[PDB]
């Protein structure tokens, strides 16, 4: 049986102040922007929405030397950062962005269709934006949080699912990593395998995945090392109801409605685009100080391998300022072909934190225990190279002087003592 | 004269948890999807707008072997499971489902009218789409739920209803089983029987029933086994404003208007389109645990027969994403003949409980009570072969480690001691 | 280390009241008309969304002589004034602005295009009005606020960003000055140097830097004197989605979508139109009495220097009149010829508050503390020439009689005694 | 210096109830429709968008004889009525106006104009009509309380501001009487002076002044007898925005564009519709009763000179019947000429009170004092000819049996004994 944290790791008095500098990101909200022959990225692809999970490294406690650490015996006991308060500042001003894609499908608007007008033509694609669903996460683990999407997955042993043809989906678990999207309307899929037009979701997703944070297991894992705090935020409407056009594969049951004379039955396709709606001062989730005091799981704020993972993703602030530049200034008459609008997006960070120091005295029983948790943990004290993060080294921001700053003001005066 | 189960039902320090594994469902939104040939279904209907009939299979207690079952006699007493806990985790990120029909009878759009042209043709239908009210709801109860809707009576000892007429409406009562769809701004009625022309409502429920809790019923059953806790959130409002088309049945009373030169009289056969508006996170009704601590008719969680159900409706989640598949990726120039677009909605659901060992003891009083209550009751001691429910066995999810999960750890905390 | 002013500025119960006349201002509020000749400002650009930094002058109480200061030496100590409670009291009715500009780079409209068009020609550019980001917010320091924004960044040693391209950003940080325009959904920035068509924003902020509170520095500041004290109250959502005209700077990668036969690729450049949705007396931050008893940062409202600025945005009573006047009255028939339309905006302000009267001891300790803080602190007991701020000096009116001003009255309330 | 009243003004244990009749208003809700020849009004102005300031008289109490004033010396003592509870009951259903102008100066819709017609010609003004921002108001002072507008100013010593010009404006002082407007939308101004074409501007405030409570100044004011209570719950957002008509006065400093070949550089004079939104019961200000236990001011509710004035206005009521009347029901087919449509509106106003005896003892400090106040307070112990109240006249409906009426219950109750 898995046991609290709390069973085999005692505190300590100790706190000590971490703060990130702050955390600029800039670049095209939709697509990343490479030298016009290398493959070598130029310009990144920052958007509002893409998750942020930061890999926060903090100074391991045992090579640190402590005055308050005499009653402590380093040769049977050992250090580990428990978490106490964490604080995710954001700065720039709240707007909202907008995606497209100059190719959209949308054959047309069914939400009070004119009239009915013949078989279509080839390519009746579109250029249309929208603007996606609102979300507001931060959960925080020690260990990154997974996500879940939904997949291709692979047919029984039976026919052969020949092109054309639809794929069973299959709903896959995934690790979140910076710069993944976040769901905008559309759902959880992986939109580069799932629909071969490429041409039915804006840019920023299409080619690519998005991922809903799988708080249903992260939530039921027996450590829980996954996530102990967290906060959603989503809320999203129906801006508009559309078509899509080409052949529908699964065709309407005929005895659903009566053979209407004239016509080979009209796209069914149907598809809406969302709406955030609106970001209010009020609606925010971050800036303000979290004191994870008791944990949602049995892991209690124990950074375990001194590493922290906060995940956060945010739409509130998500505006595209887009940047004008002429050819020649040398004009006195307006004309197109003289200026390029380029798109910009950049993102603001800050993250503080508050750490407890605790002590773990290695007895035969939680050595045993900590072992069939996790051995690296016994094994760093004498891994995720495929995934990225957004790395934040706190190794050395470590302070002890807690009043020197906000949160450790706050910390001070709402523990109170 | 009924009786509160606390009068016949002793109750013990005996608290387990259970809990269902991952439920996935994953269908066409709309309408099922069978074999070619064949009438057997390859992909079901799974929608947003559906109910959730769970029927919750509990282990027999009496099976069950049990220590602090010493002061307790097989012979004359035997044992049931009391709920005291519900969680319904659900799965996916909140989005918006958007239903339609190519054929959709839809005259012309009388919020705010052009002109007015002559009598027009045959047909005017067109392709249409919209989205349905919002809805969330649970119902726990440990018989399954009834609805109520609004179905076709039959005439009394007069006339002959030839065809054309109207039918005279009749409230019909009907269990609720897992699949049937909500009332979505259409009222609550049955489609097939009462709309012939099969064209004026969306597929999804243009051959359906609507059904609605019937809660004023359920609320006053004697004995209360029905539901015993639920609670509802509904909402909507008027997307548009339409008149239909085709004869009018009961033509307008001419002492309502002044005759108008030319004309035949427009359609005032009426229709709106709803909208259910907005999904947001804090709406939400899910995710959070339940205790039912008292009930609200007799039954006091007492799942009879070893039994539960879980009736639950939600339109927060409901989007569909559509999966384009290619017949050939030999072409480089886009033609809608080479794709096959696909819809699919994904249903995610986790069930959770605590349940309370609770002894009878059979005497004379009591056994005359079961009787008169449930015969099978007592008979099983020592049926819904027609009715369809997502089917739940947790005879091996039962533990009596609270500890070891988060509706547990919850129920400890919060029960206090 | 800094340390809370608490530790050397004693308090004593002598508490002034002081305020500003009707504070009233006029203008046009999209750009100032200056003499048709001269370049010397005649009437000035008074807007809904500007930045008033008022730089508040009060009394120097060394000068002035008390009664209460019999116990205080005033060889070695000194007084400053600590701020108690600010009152912004606002006048007109609330409202709301409208910004266009009659050239507005503004393609087509892409929320639900009609067609696709072929490629269009030079100047599509037309007039467009719309109603900004609604914003409300009121720092309070003893030092001018800073803003940040998105500026033109100098390049690496490399190659030379020739015309045409898009030039590296650069976060700036900059003093807010009375008169500098919010954020109004187009981002925080240079539209100056970082748009050059210069027809893609409304005039009003097309040639200036809209600036956005750098919470997040200020906050930080080791002193805390740029602001003890801060409400924002910020909320905007998407009124349109349109389509930029002129070439697109970084091309569609070509791998993100399917070649669609006729065409050179529509705009990718979108751009939304905000809009402030509804202001509401119940949303106002304003014409309440705000009391710092506790200071975020280190000062606890320590007006060095006998200083104080409140900076405040506002735009919920934004409203611009326009005033027409005619050519001559004596016409009987309407013509446009004949008649002038102006456009006219005005604000009104009143400022309270309510100083405590403070004695430091120039100690050793005290005194190099105070000079490596700031030496004029000490210097003037025995500088911004270059930034514009609202003036407002409050020297004459003091008040001791604190029960005759509203404020005065409540001060005394709310403090109890 | 002033000093409360509570400072002078003796309080008894005896109250008094006292209720106006039901107050109607009807008639037309843009302008007056006097005799044809005439002009004696025969229909008044009855709008839901208009002050109501009742001037409540009062029974002076001293002709009145009392009981309890047995202790009290008629030869050196004297009487005022402390109001103590106000009662504005509402008639009529909720309900929202709409006002219009058949030539609204109404150039071209530039919230997404179509294309860029070229220069219009002369009289492009529309029929425009449309609902206004939401105000719910009340002020309680034994004043009448003043309104703040933007009036036509004199210029300076210089030059002559010829026709054609635009007038300085200036913030103008005025006291609100039964019948004036509040602001629309427009904002607080004078149409008639400010606004020569008189089209641009729904009648019922093109000819008129709209003012907005001097909130500021009667706060202010040393004594405050021009208000003790107040509430106000205004809204509003913008329907649509517009561009206006006529040569524009201050043209477009032409470095804030690029010369964009033709063109004479459309419209920038923007006026955007304003939209009160939604009336709803739970928005509600009226029909509950206020105790001005403790007023704002100086004075404690005391009715000097026996008088009252409740100013209120209220927009969520503001519905406008419109009533249709034939000029022969002898035709069997419509015909518009039969037909003359009429506008009307009726106002059902309620005012109840409660009011408290209180003596003052008239000594030599205490004569001093009032007469610097008000000397007709003494000298009428032993004005406002030119404003248009609406007459309450309360004289003969005091009760002291306050038990019989709603309010007077409520009091009772609430003030506890």
């Amino acid at each position: 049986a898995v046991v609290s944290t709390d069973e085999y790791v005692t505190r300590t008095n100790i706190y000590y102040h971490a703060g990130s500098s702050r955390l600029l990101a800039v670049g095209h909200p939709y697509y990343a922007i490479k030298k016009q022959d290398s493959n070598k990225i130029a310009v990144p692809k920052v958007s509002g929405l893409q998750y942020r999970v930061f890999r926060v490294k903090l100074p391991d406690p045992n090579k640190f030397g402590f005055p308050d650490t005499s009653f402590y015996d380093p040769a049977s006991q050992r250090l580990v950062w428990a978490c106490t308060g964490v604080e995710v500042g954001r700065g720039q001003p709240l707007g909202v962005g907008i995606s497209g894609h100059p190719l959209l499908n949308k054959l047309d608007d069914t939400e009070n269709s004119n009239k009915y007008v013949g078989n279509s033509g080839t390519d009746n694609r579109e250029c249309i934006s929208m603007d996606y669903k609102q979300t507001q996460l931060c959960l925080i683990g020690c260990r990154p949080p997974i996500g879940e999407h939904w997949g291709k997955g692979t047919p029984s042993n039976a026919n052969q699912v020949k092109a054309g043809e639809c794929p069973p989906l299959e709903l896959l678990n995934t690790v979140l990593q910076d710069g993944d999207m976040v769901d905008t309307g559309f759902g959880a899929m992986d939109f580069t395998t799932l629909q071969a037009n490429k041409s039915d979701v804006p840019l920023d997703i299409c080619s690519s995945i998005c991922k809903y944070p799988d708080y249903l297991k992260m939530v039921s894992e027996p450590y829980g090392d996954m996530l102990f705090f967290y906060l959603r935020r989503e809320q999203m409407f129906v801006r508009h109801l559309f078509n899509r056009a080409g052949t529908v594969g699964e065709t309407v049951p005929a005895d659903l409605y009566i053979k209407g004379t004239t016509g080979t039955l009209p796209s069914t396709s149907y598809f809406p685009t969302p709406s955030g709606s609106m970001v209010t001062s009020d609606a925010q989730i971050f800036n303000k100080p979290y004191w994870l005091q008791r944990a949602q799981g049995h892991n209690n704020g124990i950074c375990w391998s001194n590493q922290l993972f906060v995940t956060v993703v945010d739409t509130t602030r998500s505006t595209n300022m887009s940047v004008c530049s002429a050819v020649s200034s040398s004009d006195s008459t307006y004309k197109n072909d003289n200026f390029k609008e380029y798109l910009r997006h950049g993102e603001e960070y800050d993250l503080q934190f508050i750490f407890q120091l605790c002590k773990i005295t290695l007895t035969a029983d939680v050595m045993t225990y900590i072992h069939s948790m996790n051995p690296s943990i016994l094994e760093d004290w004498n891994p995720l190279k495929n995934y990225t993060f957004w790395e934040v080294d706190l190794k050395e921001k470590f302070s002890a002087d807690l009043d020197q700053f906000p949160l450790g003001r706050k910390f001070l005066l709402q523990a109170g003592l």
